[PDB]
C-alpha cells in the first residue's frame, strides 16, 4: 500500500475488493 495516503485512496478499492 501507499505511506503517505490511504483512506479514501488505494486500501479503498483493495479493502472492497479483497474484504467485502
Amino acid at each position: 500500500l501507499v505511506r503517505v495516503a490511504r483512506k479514501l485512496d488505494r486500501y479503498s478499492e483493495y479493502g472492497a475488493a479483497v474484504l467485502f
